[PDB]
């Protein structure tokens, strides 16, 4: 039973039912930049004793780490912001949350209703702005509306496929007084009518057919998966089927194991792909068969019977057309199957031995791998010890580039929602952020934002905010004074022909621009900078062993390649395995 | 005569044809950040050698550095981002440039068009989101639309009531080999039908009919006669009506002028704010009657024959209706008024003498003020302080808060174009990036950044920028720790209770928090800071001194509040002369 | 009711568009393409295999033939009063079922797509998504210009055909002969069911005649058609009926024939909306 702070029968502000309709969600952690159409609902804040204020230095910064919050966590990440500038500041975050179906709660304050297409004082139509960029959007008009809508939101932004929303309160309404009704009922009559019913035997009962029936099958498993690591983790050992994940499905199998094969895509792993390639059944698990892991379409899994489990229906048969298909959650298809798998378990000799020892064997010969020059420190083999001294426990965050991918492939995550990642947007300046939410949501968690020096210093004022916090936020710095992916696509595809894609200072070329170490010094966190291979093991163990905020500032070779790579719109045939710049 | 860098009958790359089409308009800078989706750009421009790219550190860094660019020199500026989160990250910037009426042409790259709406890698509807910020935005869907578009974009930015326009540009347009038609015609029949025609001599004389049976006039200036002030000048000598500007309008009459009512509206001077109330001719020039401005529209210069001359018809009756209107240019109006003022000078006895020194009794019992405690800083009399070293010549970009308008009360503008600072939108974070393109628009110029501590933080990475490109910037940062504004508001609506106000660490209250001089210092940027009023001089001497960029922090007591003041939605009766916050 | 369609069944769905595909119901199998082309490369492959394919569904043929002869498609005959559904289906032995037929929408049209047997695809022309009313005569006049050879028919009701009755003009100046078969039961007819089962048939605007003059069919249409110069007819007995019908096809233009029926009749069976297969109505009227 809910207890308010306000009388059944006592008039209150707006603001103070905005906030009470937060307290009846469950919200305990907001991330709110103030503003002159937000400071009631400020103001209100502060009289709430079960709803913490973490404020950023930027409202970017701000909503993403909501963003990690919600990634690491599975609850809705909320963020408000004020009028005008403060929502405009939102949208790279908005855009981000909903390409990755991340569940989002953005309030932003707003001119009163009668100023409303004025042109005025700090004002922009972010309803209109932000309809494209949201699964759903709201202008309320009424104080009357607030715990409706507020209801509403949370329902949709957590709901089906997860996702922004974004609420605009107009100042006015913060002000009105009003008895609250929280008994209404939400007004989504069509929404729920297309929420997914539960899977049916019928259409469970034709993929464990199809599985007994198959002999090279493969898992494809994605973003869909993070809540269900426990069931797929029962239904790989009842069937011994191979698991290939997405960017956004790391750590729903653990990548350590031996079915693992790892990463596939653009990036992924040779084996992989290798599988996909001549898989006869594709598991496709809470995925939606992006670009970067599908390539040329027509030749993607293209001798394989393809099973494609997705919440959303719009999904299913997009971009590759399934043989079959269920339109439901991936977590109850699980428990349905599982079900069946075990109790025609003697009936059904499952045997896929001779495929995984053929995939073992393409795992021999082309594992991940990466060179040593001389002293300087390889970003693989960095990412490889941060893994080693953190036991694959540890919550990462990163930015977007060659670092990114290095952190995908050369870090064994065990479970899911330690992989915090801009998949979809790709969004730069991500990492620091993320690592802030994910940190206020898991307290006595390791965090650790591995960043390039490009997407560090985008948001890298949210290095007080670190500081004010104490969060225990570990920052490893991947530093090659270049924008890395774009460097290397200049290297492949326009003769290395450099296009403003150098960071540090042509005056000083081997000096090491801009300072990452005062920058930490400036926020009162301790840094340091590593440059020896060999003195990089105690330096790490140094940035996790200091207690609070840490800066280690890798210094790397501009010219590594991230490999293996299949080219956009490229089969398997098309993969590149050796090369670099140098 | 233009000079090609191809052959007259040689195909070449979208992104060639793109480039020289910015050539063709005259473009020497662009402030572009490098992505996938828009490579091929990026090459193009190193085959350019008369476009300069100076690369930001982040695209709302760039966005803003182009309003800068635009601001200081009447020039478009021109920014180009990648798709995606590089686009998203242009918004604030564009909506900025929108509310006030900056010349803007931003370009971004898209995903390939086929690959449009199917939640591609990086993409974002741009168009769609950014369409209720922009004057107008395009979609390139063909190579050979290209020269059209451009200089239809151009066109549009600048003509009439200046404006941001976005072309979103697909990857393969850009690759695409063609050879571009450039003498082909705009597409434009609907905008330039309603191009204000030159005023015509009938109205012309009907204010001039006003202006000899008045005997309380005043001049409402704003962003408008920034290109008219010769003849603004010219008019004043002639007629003799004291000017009051906006905080868009500062620099189009002297500051420093005997005329010069200084800045009206919220935080006006007393003595504008009275010329206005008590005028019984209120010459609108170049304005749109803001909210800040007025307040109260029914009480808004209530005794006042209004004229109003805007060259955007949807203006003219938009707030409050005026008896005369002028729909087109103020320079030419001002030109045609100027030439019947000389002729008819004898016939017209035209003396304001006694209205004039009316208003310089106001402007004696009512000037503008500050207190000095002890040795602590007044925030307004260093600003003083920089107007006497510079000789009031400098180019001032600001943050937004208290900062901004102690930097637009303090500094006495001499010409146009020298104050560059966030009106309509008031965005945080504007002041250094704004700076850095002014610098570049005006290699020998004195620019500084007078910035407050969460304004500067928020953009502080392109302090790299400004050493990488040697700028000689400026930056005077007002440090008081909080949010100045915001927490002045709280003092006077919410009891002073504070509500995520204070920017520095709790641990350490008295320590300045975050040590800006430190992130200087990450940069190679000298810097220096001053917290005793006497050492204040020198200390502004030596950042002026030093060449190349300097950061001055000038340490500043938060319980300064903001005089004087009207209310918001108040008259000029309810208006505030005294207090603060201790 | 979805759940209830088809609920013990594998379904298999051919669309040319994907958007159709798993909106309402989802399939077990799917394929998105030209179903013309499907059929082709399934016939290839049931014609090689046919063999080893001993395909023989006659047991389930022969359970739906039992259903088909205890539930049949039936009508009343009420003394000498025409039945609408026997009028379409004299018209289908006059025309041997080779004629283009465009309706407008209510009950006319559902008992002229249950009471003709169209044998070619593209005879039948009618407003099925939308159902919009004054569709027929315009939509028989563009089925005549592209098929002047052809036997084309308008089987419209009384409220939709005076919708655009202006469109008499646009066929004697283009000189097509259009067939006008006209069932007039002087109500909204559909409307008029739904009010007899939903709401204890409670009149609500539905009466298209004049009460001043209730018995007296309004308006004449036969006076529509010669303001057009377009030859027409009036039968009311059922023993005349298939003369009347036989002089509108022989007589050489446009013809119109105002078929007065009972407005009594439901259109059965009827499946209530949102029901079930349980929920058939089969029998009952407005008597
Ligand atoms: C520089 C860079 C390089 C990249 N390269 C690669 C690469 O090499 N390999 C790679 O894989 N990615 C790569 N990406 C990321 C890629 O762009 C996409 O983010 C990712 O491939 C898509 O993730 P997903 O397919 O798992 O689906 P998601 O984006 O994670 O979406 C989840 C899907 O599952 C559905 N779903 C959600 N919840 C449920 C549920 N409970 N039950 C059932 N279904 C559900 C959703 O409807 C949705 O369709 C890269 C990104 C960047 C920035
Ligand atoms: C914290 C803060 C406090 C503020 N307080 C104040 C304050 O106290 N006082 C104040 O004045 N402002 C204040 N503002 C700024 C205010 O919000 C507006 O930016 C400003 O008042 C509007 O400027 P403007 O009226 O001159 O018109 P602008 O926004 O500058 O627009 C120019 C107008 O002139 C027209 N025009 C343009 N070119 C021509 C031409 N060639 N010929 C004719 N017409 C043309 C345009 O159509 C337009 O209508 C504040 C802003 C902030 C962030
Ligand atoms: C220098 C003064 C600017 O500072 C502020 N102005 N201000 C307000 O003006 N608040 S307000 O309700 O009356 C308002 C009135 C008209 C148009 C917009 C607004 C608005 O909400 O802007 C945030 C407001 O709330 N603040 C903090
Ligand atoms: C880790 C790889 C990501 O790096 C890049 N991918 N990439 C591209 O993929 N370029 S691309 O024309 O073929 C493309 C194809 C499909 C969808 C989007 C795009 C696109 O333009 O994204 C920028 C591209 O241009 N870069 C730099
Ligand atoms: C805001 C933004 N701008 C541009 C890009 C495009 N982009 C850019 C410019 C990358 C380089 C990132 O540089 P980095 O130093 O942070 O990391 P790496 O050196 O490891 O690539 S990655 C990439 O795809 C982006 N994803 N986001
Ligand atoms: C991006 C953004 N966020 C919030 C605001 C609202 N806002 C805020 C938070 C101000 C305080 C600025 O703090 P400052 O230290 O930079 O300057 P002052 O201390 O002189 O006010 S000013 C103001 O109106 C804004 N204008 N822009
Ligand atoms: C233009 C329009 N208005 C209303 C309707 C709704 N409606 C109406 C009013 C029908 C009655 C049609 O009357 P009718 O005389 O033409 O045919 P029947 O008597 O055989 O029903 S059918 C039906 O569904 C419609 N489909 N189109
Ligand atoms: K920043
Ligand atoms: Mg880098
Ligand atoms: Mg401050
Ligand atoms: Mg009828």
């Amino acid at each position: 039973t809910f207890i308010s702070r306000f009388a059944p029968d006592q008039p209150r502000k707006g603001a103070d039912i905005l906030v009470e309709a937060l307290e009846r969600q469950g919200v305990e952690t907001v991330f709110a930049y103030p503003g002159g159409a937000s400071m009631e609902i400020h103001q209100a804040l502060t009289r709430s004793s079960s709803i913490r204020n973490v404020l950023p230095r930027h409202e970017q910064g701000g909503v993403f780490a909501a963003e990690g919050y919600a990634r690491s966590s599975g609850k809705p990440g909320i963020c408000i912001a004020t009028s005008g500038p403060g929502a405009t500041n939102l949208v790279s975050g908005l855009a981000d949350a909903l390409l990755d179906s991340v569940p989002l709660v953005a309030i932003t304050g707003q001119v009163p209703r009668r100023m409303i297409g004025t042109d005025a004082f700090q004002e922009t139509p972010i309803v209109e702005v932000t309809r494209s960029i949201t699964k759903h959007n709201y202008l309320v008009m009424d104080v009357e509306d607030i715990p409706r809508i507020i209801e509403e939101a949370f329902f949709l932004a957590t709901s089906g496929r997860p996702g922004p929303v974004l609420v605009d309160v107009p100042k006015d309404i913060q002000q009105q007084l009003a008895i609250p009704n929280w008994e209404q009922a939400m007004r989504l009559p069509g929404y729920m009518s297309r929420m997914p019913k539960p899977p049916e035997d019928s259409h469970l009962e034709q993929i464990v057919r199809l599985i007994s029936e198959s002999k090279k099958p493969v898992l494809y498993v994605g973003g869909g998966c993070l809540n269900s690591s426990d069931e797929l983790g029962r239904f790989v050992e009842l069937t011994g089927i191979p698991v290939a994940s997405t960017l956004m499905g790391l750590g729903s199998y653990p990548c350590d194991d031996e079915l693992s094969l790892h990463m596939l895509g653009m990036h992924g792993t040779v084996y992989a792909n290798y599988a996909v390639e001549h898989s006869d059944l594709l598991l496709a698990f809470g995925v939606r068969f992006d670009d970067r892991v599908t390539g040329k379409l027509e030749a993607f899994a293209s001798r394989a019977k393809i099973v494609h489990i997705d919440i959303d229906s719009a999904e299913i048969g997009k971009n590759k057309t399934p043989h079959v298909s269920v339109c439901g959650d991936v977590k109850l298809a699980l428990q349905g199957m599982n079900k069946v798998l075990e109790n025609r378990a003697e009936e059904l000799k499952l045997d896929f031995g001779v495929w995984r020892n053929e995939l073992n064997v393409q795992k021999q010969k082309f594992p991940l791998s990466f060179k040593t020059f001389g002293e300087a420190i390889p970003p693989q083999y960095a990412i490889k010890v941060l893994d080693e001294l953190t036991d694959g426990k540890a919550i990462i965050s990163t930015g977007v580039g060659q670092h990114q991918m290095w952190a995908a492939q050369f870090y064994n995550y065990k479970k899911p929602r330690q992989w915090l990642s801009s998949g979809g947007l790709g969004a730069m300046g991500f990492g620091l952020p993320a690592a802030i939410g994910a940190s206020v949501a898991n307290p006595d968690a390791i965090v650790v934002d591995i960043d390039g020096d490009g997407s560090f210093i985008m948001n890298v004022q949210e290095l007080a905010t670190i500081r004010v916090e104490n969060l225990p936020v570990k920052v490893l710095l991947l530093n090659n004074q270049h924008l890395g992916m774009v460097m290397q696509w200049e290297d492949r595809f326009y003769k290395a022909n450099r296009a403003h894609t150098f960071l540090g200072d042509p005056a000083q070329e081997d000096e090491i621009f801009p300072n990452m170490l005062l920058f930490a010094a400036a926020c009162g966190i301790p840094a340091a900078r590593v440059t020896k291979k060999a003195d990089l093991r105690e330096a790490i163990q140094t940035m996790l062993d200091t207690p609070g905020p840490y800066l280690l500032d890798v210094i790397c070779p501009h010219q590594e390649h991230v490999l293996p790579m299949i080219p956009s719109g490229g089969t398997f045939n098309d993969v590149i395995t050796e090369g670099d710049g140098r």
